[PDB]
């Protein structure tokens, strides 16, 4: 028994940082068969971050501009393109450690795995949520940009985050592999402006409900509700609507603790307005919502990966 | 910027992750050099846990009835031995990917990094601390026998922990590498007494330090205090005890934010007298525990490894 806040293996994803060099600036990319991913402001100085015409910069670079480090060994770049946000080095050399990957573009709310690197070195291992507002709350330190996030179904890592700026207000916003900005954020230094920030209320509910099965009771009340009725509710406390399909997602949950979706609703609508009173959940004074009904499932049952 | 339960990266590790089985049972092994180690209760059956004679036990097994999977790949147990409570089974390979690996033993308050394992595969990998009473509060289903806690110093894993057994109030036990149970526990199927759980005073202290690197200084206070004063309101609240040697630790945290360890000191007795007064701190309306000073400093300067 027991609950942690659990990421995901990261030897497959060690394999594939390098540290990328242009210029002055380096920072971490992503080597994949013969082709290294980055963030496209690597080529970029501080000066030029405030304002960057990244076409022209692009073009006073050529292929023998870029130094790319996987560790001890050294890539010839032999081709460069800017795909979006992203710079894709063609290198000349096919990382054998490549595993069994896919790009994804995940959706708010959905959890991943984050390997904060610097000098295309790993130094650390967290999971996160992509928030509403299409930003993410990590630990990032200068240089940390070109650190990925990823997902692992059995044997496939689902790289689904490439990291690139931290915003004024500390918060953290990147793309996707393709170069796809989460959110209205650019890739410059200026003020830029997150949406309001509210809470995954489905990932809430299966954290209630992985409360349950570990024995934390007392939250669970004789009353019910409607969705209606929790919905009015929820938005009054910044709490992301409920629509039938989270319902559905719940449904596994609702069978193994024989406790229907509703009637948890009602359980968390008197916890919004009354409080936790001092009292915890799983350990923690607040409600969590950085945890998936699928990552639920997973580790209270035990699932594994090769 | 920003501060999360950072565990390290379990590349090294992954690759030394066994299956055992023995008879019916089946637990993860560790496969360093021509040795694996994994628990010795592997070789009991449901029964025998309410009362095993380990050596009699062991007298009745041969080099043949231990059956260890490294993926697809066969070992075969050449020597067995026993050595406290694990089983030291000698193989005729040699693991190629053993790493620069170290046996260590930890103290109460440090923190190091868990791979859950199942079946020999990596399942999650998390952050947790040594509890003062030599309990962890970990995650861990059926059959994470076996699974291993780390640390990794540059290229160094130090392997400090192997998972035993849950207790009946879901806490969980287990050895260090050379097979001594951490705490008074024994590995058997009974009621086993753990000892009042106290919180970490030290790591508390440098939580608020990462607190005030990120940010958050609304807890700060124009008062100050002694170590004794503070000491005896630390102990009616279950507060280990500060010593010299942890206003020691803490001196680069205090030289980073100009704030003396016992300024520190005072503004936590307020905190533990007046209560959070439902505000947060990095995000949390409890004082975490589970981050030694050694964690705050290498997150909020950015240490990676090879
Ligand atoms: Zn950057
Ligand atoms: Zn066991």
């Amino acid at each position: 028994s027991g609950f942690r806040k659990m990421a995901f293996p990261s030897g497959k994803v060690e394999g594939c940082m390098v540290q990328v060099t242009c210029g002055t600036t380096t920072l971490n990319g992503l080597w994949l068969d013969d082709v290294v991913y980055c963030p496209r402001h690597v080529i970029c100085t501080s000066e030029d971050m405030l304002n960057p015409n990244y076409e022209d910069l692009l073009i006073r670079k050529s292929n023998h501009n870029f130094l790319v480090q996987a560790g001890n060994v050294q890539l010839r770049v032999i081709g460069h393109s800017m795909q979006n946000c992203v710079l894709k080095l063609k290198v000349d050399t096919a990382n054998p450690k490549t595993p069994k990957y896919k790009f994804v573009r995940i959706q708010p709310g959905q959890t991943f795995s984050v390997l904060a690197c610097y000098n295309g070195s790993p130094s650390g291992v967290y999971q996160c949520a992509m928030r509403p507002n299409f930003t993410i709350k990590g630990s990032f330190l200068n240089g940390s940009c070109g650190s990925v996030g990823f997902n692992i179904d059995y044997d496939c890592v689902s790289f689904c985050y490439m990291h690139h700026m931290e915003l004024p207000t500390g918060v953290h916003a990147g793309t996707d592999l393709e170069g796809n900005f989460y959110g209205p954020f650019v890739d410059r230094q200026t003020a830029q402006a997150a949406g309001t920030d509210t809470t995954i209320t489905v990932n809430v509910l299966a954290w209630l409900y992985a409360a349950v099965i570990n024995g934390d009771r007392w939250f669970l009340n004789r009353f019910t509700t409607t969705l209606n009725d929790f919905n009015l509710v929820a938005m009054k406390y910044n709490y992301e609507p409920l629509t039938q399909d989270h319902v559905d997602i719940l449904g596994p949950l609702s069978a193994q603790t024989g406790i229907a979706v509703l009637d948890m609703c009602a359980s968390l609508k008197e916890l919004l307005q009354n409080g936790m009173n001092g009292r915890t959940i799983l350990g923690s004074a607040l409600l969590e919502d950085e945890f998936t009904p699928f990552d639920v499932v997973r580790q209270c049952s035990g699932v594994t990966f090769q």
